[PDB]
């Protein structure tokens, strides 16, 4: 098994499909990668989440260089021994999260040391397979000015990640590393972040900064004229993204890679994704009906439970309610990825797209 | 497949081992219920709850009559298709939970109007296998004169409850029922119970009124002079017990099932059962330690997570540390009853008890 080599299999318009071989699994595109914050998939024992369909998980820098440690975490064997999941991990590099639960930025790093350095180090700690660099956000909106600052010091951070990734034999041999575009929704600068990466190299290439408060409309506009900046041949990540339209509109935009806690999270507080759009099944309207959360689904809860049951745990506050919705939403987007791979590799995306869109809304 | 068949298959003192047959499947003897309080066995699928071991679960008609309702989930198509396990349910009359979360009792029965009749009614609503007789609990300590009023009542009750089980030709002819001994902790209250018992005629006889505060030593005091006084060829049924030790010992005095909160609640709460004794898994002594939670453990959560994993998912709030600490106690106390069985069927069950409670203290 390589390292990494991301392959195109088919095209569509600037949507892709194909796959990301790397030494501890295959990671099919467009992919969702549900995300394990506190070294776990809420709700979800690791062996349900890849029975969902899930080919990589998300971790994060920020919640397990605080609880349980870093060092804590390699002195026990690694993230992947720890939680039980042997597949691909990606992880964020830990910025975002920081300015997530007294703050003092610097040019070295954030205080509240966590700098380029010590984040891919972190990193190496716990054993990503898929590794970001250090960046600075962006809060939405930002000046032109604040934006174009941000963006700099995060492409000064892209080459200390870089150079910090590739001067440990070990993490540059078995791990990946991806760069992240900055700019807010400004096209010279996210050009400039562009070039700047590109410059640099990356095995991919995420786009930052958005799902931050702009809006759909919005973000596909920024989307639109930044995807095509980055390298056509590796991928490309779009952060925090998103609701199940998003997903779709974000691949029809040339984004290979999502990851969001929307299923989990609103799994969690009631929200059920099916093909006609969102259900809250706490609504007393779901209190008699005995049929699944979406008639189509193919998951183990959508076989077994209905909408009622479902109801009366959630309304009761029972465990039972968070792990059946919560594997019912991750295999709701599984699903859709895997619908999205199919019609793409058919030369039919656009038109799933179109369907898609009619129904769900 | 028969409504009711106990068989007794071999014996070692008082205690006994074999089957109950019933039309939902076979309950191996002695048996221990997981609880499912509220239509759910916290924090676990039904086929986990299977996987563990149980062969039986028990619900409650308090909680269920309350939300989401017996005539609710009758519509629904009964309890065993709303939450997913198609074996023997054993139910709770409902009273001891009411007097659980402005009572008025009379003869007739509680208003907070749950009667014998309306007990034994909502009962079949919910397709349980297992009907209890409804009863007063009688407090600990109980003066001899307020044990006697308890108890004698809950004997005239008992008349209630058979004639309206047995009025019901549904449930007559496919379900069972047991009664309850009373009497606190007085022999000849005992002995006036399971004569009246005895008399009316009931398929199992559970020994009500203990676990409420006398502790182990009295529990077992009145154990050894009441479990005889019960019919010898039906089930013995002690309510609410216990711990390991509690169960080990109601066994060697007659006891053939079981049930309690506790694997799961203080599972939840970081408590895990081992052949050791128990350990609280918040502990910080755990956060390095790489053991399973018991060392000779089959259970799924011993084959695959450490002590340290599940340290940190209890101690961050994780639902997946409930779940996986839930999971480990119900094979604990299910692998406790194996060797239980297994013990009495090969004549060395005395053995056993004084081995388990050598290393267990
Ligand atoms: N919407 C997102 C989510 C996660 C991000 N993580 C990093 N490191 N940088 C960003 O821009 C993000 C934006
Ligand atoms: N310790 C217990 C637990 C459950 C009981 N339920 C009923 N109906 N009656 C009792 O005596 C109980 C005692
Ligand atoms: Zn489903
Ligand atoms: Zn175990």
């Amino acid at each position: 098994r390589p390292r990494f080599s991301f392959s195109i299999a088919a095209r569509e318009g600037k949507a892709r499909t194909g796959t990301i071989e790397m030494k501890r699994g295959v990671i099919r595109t467009p992919a969702f990668m549900p995300v394990g914050t506190a070294a776990t998939v809420k709700a979800l024992k690791p062996e349900t989440v890849r029975a969902t369909g899930a080919d990589i998980i998300l971790g994060n820098t920020y919640h397990l260089m605080l609880r349980p440690g870093a060092e804590r975490i390699a002195k026990l064997g690694g993230l992947h021994s720890f939680m039980g999941w042997d597949r691909p991990i990606l992880t964020d590099s830990g910025g975002y999260q920081v300015m997530l639960s007294l703050t003092k930025q610097s040019e070295e790093g954030v205080t509240f040391m966590l700098s380029p350095e010590r984040s891919i180090e972190i990193q190496h700690l716990l054993g990503s397979d898929i590794v970001m660099a250090f960046d600075e956000c962006t809060p939405y909106p930002a000046t032109p000015s604040r934006a174009a600052s941000s963006m700099e010091r995060s492409m000064r951070w892209a080459k200390r990640s870089r150079d910090a990734f590739d001067s440990r034999k070990e993490q540059a041999e078995n791990a990946a590393l991806f760069g992240i575009q900055q700019g807010s929704v400004f096209e010279n600068l996210r050009q400039q972040s562009a070039d700047a990466l590109a410059e640099i190299g990356f095995d991919g290439y995420a786009v930052g900064g958005l799902a931050v408060g702009e809006g759909q409309d919005e973000m596909f506009r920024v989307l639109d004229f930044s995807v095509p900046m980055l390298p056509d041949d590796k991928p490309h990540y779009l952060m925090g993204v998103g609701k199940p339209d998003d997903i779709v509109g974000a691949v029809e935009r040339g984004i290979d890679m999502f990851d969001c806690v929307l299923p989990t999270r609103s799994g969690r507080n009631g929200q059920a994704f099916t093909w006609d759009g969102p259900i809250n099944i706490r609504n007393a309207r779901f209190s008699e009906d005995l049929k699944p959360l979406d008639s189509e689904c193919h998951c183990a809860v959508c076989q077994k439970w209905s909408r009622a049951y479902i109801h009366h745990l959630i309304r009761a506050g029972e465990i039972l309610g968070a792990m059946l919705m919560t594997e019912h939403n991750i295999a709701f987007y599984q699903q859709l990825m895997q619908k999205i791979r199919d019609s793409i590799s058919e030369g039919r995306f656009s038109q799933f797209a179109q369907d898609f869109r009619a129904r769900y809304f």
